[PDB]
């Protein structure tokens, strides 16, 4: 048995619909052969793929973060605008790949227009400075009358792209990054990019890197030397994450999110320390940029040969259990809405993503393609504090884990409440009871249910045996829903009226 | 009107009672006119004065910090320990004093007995260093069988004084204090003696400075440095808080609690950077060793020549108002109870002091006694999570005041639940709803009431217009507590079976 | 030293013993004459300093005419040990070591140790520490840096390993 008090004035915070954002990055098959591909049957006007941008549409990504990622820290922005015919060939050192520049800004904006979504750009503070991050936001931003304004004009787009937030740099702690920096280097940078991006267009926000990943030696000294150069110039600082099961160890591999509770919270205190060391009365949130699954593709990627155009890297093909683990996640950035106001499943399209596509081919939804959808689209409203009782148990790097994940979140204009919850346990059904008498008149709709007997049992583009159903029992009865949240499944449970 | 849901499944966390704790320092009349007077008609055999005992057990207070404060930094410990005709006459520079050392520690946990208060014990890492720290450490705690634990058994202590928690020096970030150092120099320095101390007992906790002030330029940097270099020795850092009313303005001066709230919050978060950084799993918590209103003596201060003995030093004469703004105090302490393990009201008597004495005279209770009885005796328990609904109002310095001020504390084993409230109101009343609905069969007790037409009234050795009364008109009625919370009131509202 | 009477019990935080002393240097240096062997004493830079330095070169080695030379006279030994080789401190790079010391902060007082010593006597030869164990974190940068504070006052550096095959 597990309980839950879902009490309407307990609120953590209005979740900002953007941590349900997603990335595209210049890297393998994401651009070209995933949004893009001329060839094919389902191809618009402009080479992009209908079939990708449906099913990117019914994920309801409202922010998309371009164009990298590593990729960007060795990019010239200017290679990818103005005529084909005057675009170069480059070599891509972050994956070494030559990139033809066939895609470039204007396209992924005309992209992103199709799907609904925003683009969160990202200037290169790699092998370029602050005079390139000016220039870019302007050719973006400023209507006309300029010389790179009246450049975006002459390359078709009379209309300023109107970018509104935008990373400074991919992260550059680590020594695998073009145009490494040290933390103090970085963040002066970071710091002058900031301020004359912001000269051009002050409606902009902007995102400072965090470090790559919480195991980089570097972890948290990072963030803070770069807050304290950045801190009154910036909106944002950022936080990776990616998980997998190389053990496997379901039980340890459910139990991550926890990590990911603590790192979030680890990286908050860090604001909070150097904004009170400033005495700034300006909170930073976080932009978790970069979290997924990422494993599967490892060794299938040792062996790409180097200087190919669109190499099939990082295409993991995601199992149940990892749909459950991502709905774990999902349910940690909602548990910190308060603070976390941007994230990005990295990454939207082939790479690392909830949608595969092959070849003058189908495109199709993996296993992880349910969870965020659920969360994406049932998720927006105010995030309620869980006071969860649940049973726990310890796996090899966690104690007192709880089977329960969950969290409801309510829309007051919709008059809605949805419950996500994960039951971790393995091997037997857990029966929640939730005491929502703060919800007069409220009935439930239904109770969405995603399971699977085989943790392993992945998706394909014929058959995908790993798909929600909608016979969940949950009930509502004197001012109590009671369900059953049957063993590694992930349950939607909607409320109404 | 304000409401409040009393919820006792939404916790903050179980109090430690050392929230509750205090302060005597070798300064001004604290132990010379204060616990120890000899010939006093009520001093006992050792000198101890019996109706500043009885005063101070009435307040429950566990755990009492000494020597220092300022005068730990200049302060040899075997001056004040062996033959009193042995024990030189010091120039104390913290206070420009002479410090006779007729008393010293061992005298003083003889009176530490008395009240029942174990000591929280500074050593000297102003002027001295390594080697006096784990000699002491070893003369209070050692059994015997070694120079100095004979020395105290010698002395006429054979039963070692086990003390448990040590302050690693006193505040040196100043350039006030004796001995001064920067964060590196104290976290070196703090960090060597935290070693040798645990290794003659590793029973002990240690607390390492934090700044002296949150106004100090270093602050926030002093504490991320400090920590950096002592947190796997270490067991709580500290912070000091003082408020004055020196511009005559009420409205504001309550509401600067909310001050203290936001600097909790800030040390909490330095903490946890720290955690992060070095990866450890230990939490670092908070002693809020120094706290008080302080600042009515500032001027006849001023008057005093140095190099007196026992000067009538830091002598504030407390008012309502300033029981109002401790009161919100203790509130936040409670409020922070996750966080803050200890406490100390600076400092116990004479010295900014909620008990007051003559010479050869009566001792009494200032306004600041009342919240402080009422939150030791009444704030042991859980303390639950405040889930207020206020009005609220702007002063100079603070934006979206609560009127109220309010956190309730659940003692399951007396069957009882506690609800502080302050009301900031200068005109109006404030009609306090509770839902009360997971207490079933809970009664009002009682309602205790301070409050004073006249903010700025005081309590003096011949007369008290500042007192509780119980005529507070809490009742219960369909499992809700409706009370009425004057103007400008401290409520302390019982609740049981 | 001196008489045992008034030698003290201390705790020695080192190995978590009572050190009662009841033997000390001069007995110490009187055992080694037996095995022919000279000494290769070491100072205390951990909870002590320059003074104490400076104080035990004179005490062993300055013939008399001081307050410490005629107090190791008056404790039963006329004659100076004469102690050639000394090494400043122990091994303080590690968290566990009395008094640990960052490489910056053993150099700088190995370095003025190392001075006040030879200025007692110029005979002497002076070991600084290097690194408590190859696998420590410092290890090399240690070494730099002592020197670096070091060098001309100094005759060797040190060096420490230990084998076991727990596999
Ligand atoms: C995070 O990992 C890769 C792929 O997502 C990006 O290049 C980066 O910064
Ligand atoms: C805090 O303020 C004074 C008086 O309480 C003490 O000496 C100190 O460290």
């Amino acid at each position: 048995k597990a309980t839950m008090i879902i009490e309407k004035d307990f609120k953590i915070a209005e979740i900002d619909k953007r941590i349900y954002g997603s990335f595209i990055e210049h890297l393998g098959r994401a651009v070209y052969g995933g949004i893009y591909e001329p060839g094919h049957p389902q191809a618009d006007e402009n080479g992009f793929r209908q079939d990708v941008i449906e099913l990117v549409k019914e994920l309801q990504v409202p922010i998309i973060r371009y164009p990298g990622g590593n990729f960007v820290s060795g990019y010239n922005w200017e290679d990818g605008v103005g005529p084909k015919e005057q675009r170069p060939r480059r070599l891509d050192l972050a994956w070494k790949s030559v990139e033809t520049n066939e895609i470039g800004l204007n396209e992924f904006m005309d992209w992103a227009k199709m799907v609904g979504a925003e683009v969160n750009m990202a200037v290169n503070l790699g092998t370029r400075g602050i005079d390139a991050a000016r220039n870019l936001v302007e050719y973006c931003n400023h209507p006309s009358g300029s010389y790179y304004s009246d450049l975006r004009i002459a390359h078709g787009y009379k209309e300023p792209h109107k970018i509104k937030t935008w990373c400074l740099g991919n992260a550059m702690d680590g020594p695998w990054q073009i145009g490494h920096k040290t933390a103090v280097e970085y963040g002066r940078i970071a710091c002058e990019a900031a301020k004359v991006m912001k000269w051009v267009d002050p409606t902009i926000e902007l995102v400072v890197c965090g470090s790559s990943n919480r195991n980089m030696p570097t972890f948290a000294e990072w963030e803070a030397t770069v807050l304290d150069h950045t801190y009154d110039h910036v909106d944002y600082i950022s936080l990776h994450q990616y998980y997998g099961n190389r053990d496997n160890d379901t039980a340890n591999y459910l139990a991550l999110s926890l990590e990911m509770d603590d790192f979030i919270r680890s990286v908050v205190a860090i604001a909070d320390y150097v904004k009170a060391k400033k005495r700034s009365k300006k909170t930073i949130h976080l932009s978790f940029d970069e979290w997924n699954v990422w494993y599967h593709s490892n060794e299938a990627d040792k062996l790409i040969e180097p200087w190919t155009v669109a190499p099939p890297l990082l295409e993991d093909i995601y199992n149940f259990e990892d749909a459950l683990l991502v709905g774990c996640m999902l349910i940690t950035l909602m548990k910190h809405a308060d603070r976390v106001k941007i994230a990005c499943l990295a990454q939207l399209v082939n790479v690392i993503a909830p949608i595969m596509t092959e070849k003058n081919g189908p495109a199709w939804k993996q296993t992880i393609y349910y969870p965020f959808m659920h969360a994406s689209v049932y998720g927006r409203g105010v995030a309620l504090h869980p006071v969860i009782s649940s049973p726990k148990y310890d796996s090899k790097d966690f104690t007192d884990v709880p089977y329960l994940e969950s969290i409801a979140v309510y829309n007051e204009e919709k008059e809605e409440v949805t419950i996500f919850a994960v039951n971790r346990d393995m091997e037997d059904a857990l029966l929640l009871e939730c005491d929502v008498r703060s919800f007069e008149d409220y009935r439930v709709i239904e109770h969405i249910v995603l399971e699977h007997d085989n943790v392993k049992q992945t998706n394909s583009a014929q058959s995908s045996p790993v798909v929600p159903h909608r016979n969940g029992d949950a009930q509502l009865s004197d001012r109590k829903v009671s369900a059953t949240l049957p063993k590694l499944s992930w349950n939607v449970i909607r409320l109404g009226k």
